[PDB]
């Protein structure tokens, strides 16, 4: 099993995204978890964020059912201002205001997180919390897939997954992935529209030299949902003790969103002889969206609101039924040039086994914005009231009606052009000395980050060049019998794009992060089992101005202690089990306004399980029968915890037959249902006008060939 490459089962035992360097599981120090490429071709997710439910540690219905960004909460934790947090063969796909890019599970070889603090190798990034995805590559042998998909909600999705090599002796192979996907968003008037296709190419000039052009050219002319719903009418009961249906949309009818991305790269090594091998990342890449929408802001009774005329012009107790709505027009581009070099050193010292690593990581992004935002009575209310039993059952809500968007008056919104230009480079340094049964592991890494925001409309500049320095140690203890204990120290860093009363930018937030657990990670079988706990602290938060001005002042701090577990194993060639539990106590050790409180969106619990079978004997030969369920407890819907949000656990289940039983081995069509008994929840909200009616039971029908 390679670190780039599949795994067999849904247990991999090598992963890339912790070291740096191709090593197992168990003698990594770090909290990783990876899903197959496998696990993925079983749910059919839709995006590489619903193919993490399995995946303890990690929130995804921080937007319920939409999908226009992969925006994950790890370990109670998540970049600031709403950005992502997510990497693509290790390098990052920085983004900046709504402009973010997603990668298609299908062009995906597996998608992997590290939880807890990240620095160490890869420079600023949220406390604990990271992403890498890892493209498809050239299959040593032939690949012709062609796959079929037709569900609920008219989707429809197209494509394909090629790969061969030009030559017999394979120094010339590629791989062509992409994917035609259309459907209707959970949303009423909401669609959802992508064109994706994966170029690759690996030159082997040998069996020492390996360079891999990865390139992946994706177009979305429509996003699909992105609106804010009130407490009132979906965690809470409207006046009329009647909610909002789960496919209310309360924006206009013109109401719409797009993103383009190109990016062309490469990953490439070369082993020189025995202790030296080379390794460079790169890519480089031009992303772009647009969208013209109308959200929501809360019922005209939501404090938020409390400026609003329009919402104070209704009987002071006709507030609480009518919904105040804001919208905003944006264009943006940005382009992300990424290049990582690493030499690693494999050599020794008496018993001292080394693998040690030394390698320059540099970036540059750049972001430009221009957009229009609707403020208080920026847009005609919405009488909620209507929404009752027959927008409920016999049928749903309606689209509301179109919008102006073009006659931007100034006095309801005004403009907001802003070029944001980040860079960094990074140099470090980790030592992989397994000395006997005692693989520990140590490092660290020094960030030159230096940002540059020009605010056009104000005409201002302010920018920062962060320098700071991260690194981690642990040790694992190998243990014959499959088991593997270790603990680690970990330490990142953060950036603040933000402006103090001082106005200068804000120095950046930290994280430390200790954690301790155990790996059991046994040679016979195809199983794998990790435990860890740990205790992760965020420090120079923002926080409420003391004062109140405005202005956020630093200095508050926050710590996340848990514990988490998960499980995938192979317990038979047609029993497959996965499953893990996630504890997560999140708080505000200091902060003016909160204090004690739990941030929004992320609950205390969070478990899942699931497991599949497939009859290679009865009259049920080529047939597996899987189902699964996700466990989220309750998690308050706003940082003043004035409400919480209602815990809720959805049912996964599939049947697929292999084909092959019609001349067509490796070929086979599948069932895939989520949210089994069609529940009603809401993922959560992030504030009293901000909530997310979760993903109404869907279901799938998919045919996928091999050729």
């Amino acid at each position: 099993e390679s670190a780039w490459g599949p795994a067999a089962t849904i247990a991999a035992r090598q992963s890339a995204t912790g070291t740096k360097t191709d090593t197992p599981i168990q003698k990594v120090p770090q909290s990783i978890s990876v899903v197959t490429a496998e696990e993925m071709a079983l749910h059919q997710p839709k995006s590489v964020k619903e193919a993490l439910s399995y995946t303890p540690g990690v929130s995804v219905g921080t937007r319920g059912a939409s999908n226009t960004y992969d925006h994950l909460i790890i370990r109670g934790f998540a970049a600031e201002g709403q950005s992502q947090n997510n990497y693509l063969n290790g390098l990052k796909l920085q983004g900046n205001f709504y402009n973010d890019a997603v990668i298609d599970p299908y062009m995906l070889e597996r998608a992997e997180i590290m939880r807890g603090p990240v620095s160490v190798l890869y420079g600023k990034s949220s406390p604990g919390g990271l992403l890498n995805m890892v493209s498809k590559r050239p299959t040593t042998e032939p690949l012709k897939e062609v796959q079929f998909k037709a569900g609920t909600d008219s989707l429809f999705q197209t494509g394909f997954d090629f790969s061969d090599s030009l030559d017999d002796d394979g120094v010339y192979s590629y791989r062509l992935t992409g994917l035609a996907r259309s459907a209707n968003a959970q949303q009423k008037g909401s669609e959802e529209q992508r064109y994706a296709i994966a170029p690759a190419f690996t030159w082997r000039p040998d069996d020492k030299t390996n360079f891999t052009f990865l390139s992946y050219f994706q177009n979305e002319p429509e996003t699909g949902y992105y609106g804010w719903l009130p407490k009132e009418g979906t965690v809470e009961p409207l006046p009329n003790g009647k909610r909002l249906p789960t496919d209310f949309n309360e924006g206009a009818k013109n109401n719409t969103y797009s993103r383009n991305e190109k990016m062309v790269g490469y990953s490439f090594d070369h082993e020189f002889n025995d202790t030296f091998t080379v390794r460079q990342n790169l890519r480089f890449a031009e992303n772009k969206t647009s969208q013209n929408s109308v959200y929501g802001y809360g019922v005209c009774s939501d404090p938020a609101n409390a400026y609003s005329k329009q919402c104070a012009a209704l009987a002071p107790a006709d507030k609480g039924h009518y919904l105040a709505r804001k919208y905003v027009v944006d264009d943006e581009k940005l382009q992300n040039f990424s290049v990582d070099t690493q030499l690693q050193s494999k050599f020794a010292t008496g018993d001292i086994d080394h693998t040690l690593l030394t390698g320059v990581d540099f970036m540059r992004m750049r972001n430009d914005i221009n957009a229009w935002f609707g403020y208080d009575d920026s847009v005609p209310l919405l009488n909620l009231y209507n929404p009752s039993s027959h927008h409920h059952h016999h049928h749903g809500s309606s689209v509301n009606t179109d919008f102006d968007f073009n006659a931007k008056d100034p006095a309801n919104s005004g403009p907001y052009r802003i070029l944001n230009k980040q860079k960094q480079t990074g140099v470090y340094v980790q030592d992989q000395a397994q000395w006997d049964k005692v693989l520990v592991t140590l490092g660290g890494r020094y960030d030159w980050a230096d940002q540059e925001s020009l605010n056009r409309v104000a005409g201002t500049t302010d920018k920062r060049d962060d320098k700071q320095f991260t690194w981690r140690g642990g040790v694992n203890y190998l243990f014959d019998n499959g088991v593997t204990p270790y603990f680690s120290y970990s330490e990142s860093f953060e950036p603040s794009s933000q402006v103090g009363k001082d106005g200068n930018i804000f120095a950046p937030s930290k994280g430390k992060q200790y954690e301790v657990g155990v790996k059991y990670v046994p040679e016979d079988r195809p199983i794998v089992v990790t435990g860890a706990v740990y205790n992760l602290t965020k420090t120079n938060n923002l926080m409420a101005d003391p004062e109140g001005s405005f202005f956020s002042v630093e200095g508050g701090e926050i710590r996340a202690r848990g514990v988490e577990i998960e499980a995938k194993a192979a317990l038979s060639a047609s029993v497959n089990v996965v499953g893990s539990y996630t504890y997560t106590d999140a708080e505000y050790t200091t902060d003016t306004t909160y204090k004690g409180n739990t941030p929004a969106q992320v609950p205390k619990h969070m478990a899942s399980l699931w497991a599949d079978y497939t009859f290679f004997d009865g009259p049920l030969s080529g047939l597996t029968l899987g189902t699964g369920g996700r466990y989220t407890g309750s998690s308050y819907g706003d940082p003043a915890n004035s409400f919480k949000v209602g815990s809720y656990t959805v049912v996964d289940a599939l049947v697929r037959y292999d084909l092959a039983r019609v001349g067509m081995a490796g070929s086979n069509v599948a069932l895939h249902v989520n949210n089994l008994f069609d529940r009603e929840y809401v993922a959560s909200c992030f504030n009293t006008y901000g909530c997310f009616w979760g993903a109404e039971r869907q279901v799938v029908a998919t045919a996928t060939f091999r050729f």
